[PDB]
């Protein structure tokens, strides 16, 4: 159950933990990701992990194989102008595709359909083929401009889904906020997952 | 430096600790705290901490002023259909407000106007008179519904400052998130605070 | 085919044949059915039926059990701020969701994301996963306010289903055009139903 | 008291119970009745009652005075693009005017003002002038083409009442649900019925 | 000339002077008044006033008549959750209706069409009816929130009547003040008044 | 996988190519076909092609059975004021809708809601039932007209899918192109096709 | 505390009281006035008071001067074309502004920018500029018309602030009444005033 | 007859063909092309066709003057950052400018005003001085997103002619198409084609 294949896109904002346990949790999923991360994104790994993730595109696609325990061709890593990859057309096979950490640049764009990289392109392809997008915003306070562009992608079937985790499962660790919003994104995805439980699933009656 | 005065409402939103972090660190900084709080986050935080609260407000009061170390009378409490308290009438004296954490119901309540309880109704004040207003929503994903309140709020002054934290300070704890959100309510208010620096201010050239 | 679970409200608008039927079907068709019903449809229930529902969860469950041949757990009734029920969160299990009949303040409700009870918790929590909501209005004339909260809902996913029987079948007392509804909120869940023919099904050619 | 001319006009939606019960209604009142019928209306009549009603207007206008008991030029019928009929003109006597049952097609083309016939015409005369304009939509669902046409005509003047029967004074026939919703529409109009009594007439105090 | 029945809601913005001057030149008209008052226009009642009004409905029928001078079943007094009571319903006798005065809170529900009580139910049935309804807002400033509520309902035929009395027949006390609105409120009702001279009926030329 | 069912409008727009070979695609991927064709479209073929199409139904329907070596009863033909045809009602079997090609007149009666034949009738019905409508526009220049029903079709979930052929697989001849489009169409309803391969699926790494 | 500089500006809408004392007050404040008065305006304090007013700045001003007790300069008057004048620039001293009262006509030339005098383009300087602007509207009923235009300029930052006092005080006199709301002004300019209570200020819990 | 300098833009959307034909079409009128082209659209260039393009302006100017057999100056070529070229300012000698292909990206881009490169600054200064823009858009299907940012620039004079060519003069091949498209361009443009005829030119009566 749940899409064969998902872009994973991560863009500039805080909180690179969450794509990084995303893209783990999908290959224990056994899933196909298709793996893209914008410069800014990679300065902000450097900045808030300490996984040291090589630049180009197929380092980057070995050191992450070797990173999540992946089979064999399950990580694809795509440059950010490399247009013969699957999600730059809408004729590909479909995948589910979500952007996480989301910048609010990079919201903007999807928003406006601004195509100046592969990550752009590939939500604009997801968007006009009605193919699963979810964009996970990191930021504070929201602007009207970041509102007026989830507003507009909420509209059109987009599913703004921000990194803002719940505390109703008593967390006690960074790590238990990060599963928790990585939790629903799977839970969106349809996805199965353990980490977070199904409310009230054994609430009978009040 | 900041407001003298604070309305601090609490509602049934996840992220109880946010809130009474937020009262903490105003006490510390000598501020007098309007402290509201619905039915609903009085579930959420018997819930999700392991503060007992009382339930009536002058209990409730004297609880406050224990757990925070706080002076007497630097904070009070009013009920939910105490029309007598100072947020009711704009005629009070100049408060900023505060929501943490915002509900999505209580959100839509002042988004449209409702006036069905003294939070709602020192919302709707605070935005008439254009005293400082800010909303701390903890919502996912964002609904179309969601987003259109929040951003006509935003449109009218009101600061939509989700419970999103950064990672880019290297958090180590639930603790550590908290404040995070923390210091941005309390930077938006005008209030001095030290756990979250100034970004980039030793930084003199590229 | 067809949801496994349906949270079933009923609020106080006229037409709680409408709901009782169609509880009665989702019986008939093995499904889990969470049973909300708000305090004034209970008055509605008990002005324009002979049934005699009980008033608190519990009995009212019983009573319900027993009334409809269902299996025991297979409907579950929630009160009406009992946030610890399965549909107030979006962390529960994929529900299908249907307010028949829906009074135009329980429409206004879910329109503008208000959240006084655990009905409209439930629609803004269906509407924020995407999960199905159908909503049954019963009302004459149409309002202004009436249409825009319909549309509003509607372009955001919803399915407005009047309770409008059509009469191209020939009905020949109440129960059909009670039954002629039922089948179209049958029709639009996915779920199996005899009382309404497929309309062409063996119309070959003009 | 009320209208001394009705203009009613009945299109293709299914309900051609309740535009002949309004007819009647109409006729006992002493009232006179342009009346105007779509081709796909003489369809849906045939189809779902046991009423043979005449093609042309004159032998349609001879049977529908022997129906009803009316007295001789009681009831007027016009067809189609019958130009020289009263309804056409703006400088005609004032009528009111309902459409019952109305297809979503005649809604359609009354909220962009498409004059393709002499319905739509005489609709879109009882706007300009400001006369009364009844529309009784039969249709489920309502998508949000249908209710942007019926929020556009309500915001207007028109009444949009659909034939969603209420069913507080416990009906017992389809006779009952359909002489219901026609009383609405003689209550709409201030033509005095006695189908629907008015409620709560007797109620003094809670 | 002028209504037979007015419903008249009174809800907890300040100004319950307006409202019983109201009542009393209505009953002074011989109209049947159906009452309503708000549990927070109790509240304004007692704090502005010397009027001790009783609680229940039935005891504040008998007080109201006689502070007024009243016959037998002139003022009905209504709770409000009678949903049995004329105003809740469409197919009821024909009222106009004033809230009188007219809370942002009360104002807003009216707006969205939120029908939480009787008095918004009321004024949602006015509205659907196009019947008389008129709204006596008391506040300032008139934030952006309320005055999109007033201009909804003004645009839907509501009239926006603000307890803002003029001084141009030199008022010598608050009565004079309140005399102002009242006779305003009855000349947009259409029933006679003396309190207000017709502007300029004897200026023949300039 | 994909729809069982198939109902396929061509309307008065150049591009009869277009739907001949959806037509037989779909035939060849043992789907029923629920075929209907516009007056003008008949005109269109006619000068376009070398398909001398019967005009009457089910002549039409038996030489379409021939041409495209359908079985029998595979392909239905309606005729165009045929309401007893399924896809005109919701009841209805859940058939997938595409107009290939659309024409700007059949366009802007969709978006407005028009019912003026069955063509758009049933695109009224397969949006009211939310099930797939594929419009295929081929006109240049779009104007604003034009491109105003396309997004509101769009903003409605209708996929808006111009007859604009890609180049990207070197085509050699108009067939290249047509198929092209028609790719696109399968793609978009899920039906398997291999005239347009998966875009980038053996492009493991930059 | 409080702008050293205000450019009161009386247009021709009754509460003369209202601008005189409000004048007045400003006086005793030791603000410095820029007193701006239309046409139409004398004419209305002429009709509603026994103050006779100079016609000409000059002679107004040394009037004015007498009538509040101001120390030389202090109240500077200036004619309804004067552009030399501080408040036609924005290049002037800051000040703010205040319309008390506010005609219908002022508030339609602010709301759409139109300069006609210069009471005019000093409100369009003010928001030019961005500095204080509050309008002090009285006119019943409000209409649409009304509604829209104080509605555009609350949504740019102007206080819509009208001639509505409250009773929540006891008053026992039209002067009472006309130094609430002229406290409400001063509120929201910032200035000191006793005439209306900080409410609440002593209620330290529930 | 017709612009004596066109602006002819190629962005990286499928159909290289149409733009190289259109301005083959441009050199033999005679006109003089001032001829940008985007990175993206140089690699479809090279994967589309056998056109081997030189990559910098002045080889790319020198191999295209071959190709079309174009006199000495009368192709332009300008890189993507010179500000120098004429395009890129409305104090230039007027052009008409034709994007051919046009990009979702691109459209976007000069939707929203982005001035990204000289292509987006062109179609920006072409827009300010209201001199002929054309848009080829080629993309399928075309989003809500590609919908409102071709609507935007038709209602601002813009001319979205998209690659959809018409079959209504029999194509015998890929060329035919192509010619097809570039020549309602230039008819667009006002400029002499003999590819399409003008349709019923010889058509005098029906
Ligand atoms: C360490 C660190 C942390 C952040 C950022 C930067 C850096 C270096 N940036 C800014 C962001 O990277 C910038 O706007 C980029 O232009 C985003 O480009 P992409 O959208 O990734 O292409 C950023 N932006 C944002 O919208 N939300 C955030 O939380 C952060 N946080
Ligand atoms: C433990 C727990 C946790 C949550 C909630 C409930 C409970 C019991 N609720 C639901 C919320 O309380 C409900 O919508 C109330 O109606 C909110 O009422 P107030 O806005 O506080 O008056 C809730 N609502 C919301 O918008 N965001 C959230 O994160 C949560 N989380
Ligand atoms: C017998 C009877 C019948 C009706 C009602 C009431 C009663 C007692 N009410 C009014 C409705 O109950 C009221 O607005 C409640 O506030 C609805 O509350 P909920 O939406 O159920 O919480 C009602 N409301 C509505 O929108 N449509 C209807 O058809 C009816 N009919
Ligand atoms: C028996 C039967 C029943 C119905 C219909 C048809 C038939 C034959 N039609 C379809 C409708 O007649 C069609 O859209 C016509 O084009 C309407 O044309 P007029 O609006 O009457 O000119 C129809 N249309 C609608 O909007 N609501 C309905 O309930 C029905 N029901
Ligand atoms: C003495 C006094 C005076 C006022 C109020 C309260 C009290 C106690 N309230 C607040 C108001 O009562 C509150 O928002 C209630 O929720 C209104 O509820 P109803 O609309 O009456 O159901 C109030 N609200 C408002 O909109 N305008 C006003 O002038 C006042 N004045
Ligand atoms: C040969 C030929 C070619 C075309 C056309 C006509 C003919 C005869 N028409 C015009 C179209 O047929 C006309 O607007 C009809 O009214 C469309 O009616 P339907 O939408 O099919 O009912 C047409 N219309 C359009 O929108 N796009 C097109 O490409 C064409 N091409
Ligand atoms: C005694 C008296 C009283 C009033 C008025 C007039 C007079 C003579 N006028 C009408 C107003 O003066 C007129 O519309 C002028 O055109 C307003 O011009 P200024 O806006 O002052 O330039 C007026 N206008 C308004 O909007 N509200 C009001 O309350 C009054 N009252
Ligand atoms: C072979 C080939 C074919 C296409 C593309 C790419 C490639 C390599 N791209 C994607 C497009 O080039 C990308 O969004 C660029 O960012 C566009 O940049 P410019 O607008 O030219 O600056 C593309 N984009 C689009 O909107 N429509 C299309 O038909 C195509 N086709
Ligand atoms: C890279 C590429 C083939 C882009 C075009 O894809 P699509 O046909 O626009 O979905
Ligand atoms: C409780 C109270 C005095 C409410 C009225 O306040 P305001 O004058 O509307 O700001
Ligand atoms: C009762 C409860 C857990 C509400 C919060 O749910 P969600 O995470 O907002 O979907
Ligand atoms: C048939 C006729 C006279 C139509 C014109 O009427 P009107 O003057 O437009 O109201
Ligand atoms: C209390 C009651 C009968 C509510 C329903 O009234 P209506 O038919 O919706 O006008
Ligand atoms: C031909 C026919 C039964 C039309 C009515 O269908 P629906 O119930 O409106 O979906
Ligand atoms: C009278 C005058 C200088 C008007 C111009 O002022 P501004 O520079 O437009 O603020
Ligand atoms: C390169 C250049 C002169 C840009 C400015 O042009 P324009 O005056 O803005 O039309
Ligand atoms: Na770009
Ligand atoms: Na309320
Ligand atoms: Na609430
Ligand atoms: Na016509
Ligand atoms: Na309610
Ligand atoms: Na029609
Ligand atoms: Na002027
Ligand atoms: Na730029």
């Amino acid at each position: 159950s749940g899409p064969e294949r998902i872009t994973l896109a991560m863009t500039g904002a805080s909180g690179a933990q969450y794509g990084l346990r995303l893209l783990d949790c999908l290959v224990q999923e056994e899933r196909e990701v298709h793996f893209l991360i914008s410069k800014a994104a990679q300065l902000v790994m450097a900045t808030e992990t300490d996984v040291a993730l090589p630049a180009k595109p197929q380092a980057m696609q070995a050191f992450l194989t070797e990173y999540c325990g992946a089979a064999a061709g399950q990580i694809r890593v795509f440059g950010q102008n490399d247009w013969m990859a699957p999600p730059a057309s809408g004729s590909s096979a479909p995948n589910a595709m979500v952007i996480c950490p989301c910048s609010t640049g990079t919201l903007s764009a999807v928003a406006t359909g601004a195509c100046n990289n592969l990550i752009e392109r590939a939500a604009d392809v997801a968007l006009k083929e009605r193919r699963p997008l979810v964009l996970v915003p990191r930021e504070a306070p929201f602007s009207s401009i970041h509102l007026e562009n989830m507003l507009k992608l909420s509209n059109l079937g987009a599913v703004i889904l921000p990194a803002a985790p719940g505390f109703y499962h008593q967390p006690q660790s960074v790590e238990d906020l990060v599963d928790q919003v990585v939790a629903r994104i799977l839970n969106t995805l349809g996805i199965p997952q353990d980490m977070l439980p199904r409310w009230g699933e054994q609430h009978l009656v009040s």
